């Protein structure tokens, strides 16, 4: 994929925001896209 590792959800942010992944292991979050 896009430089994101798998582990990831398609969360949102505070609402409308952004679509930003989150990681569920780190619990960061992102813009890009995982594909392993």
């Amino acid at each position: 994929g896009s430089k994101l590792p798998p582990g990831w959800e398609k969360r949102m942010s505070r609402s409308s925001g952004r679509v930003y992944y989150f990681n569920h292991i780190t619990n960061a979050s992102q813009w890009e896209r995982p594909s392993g």
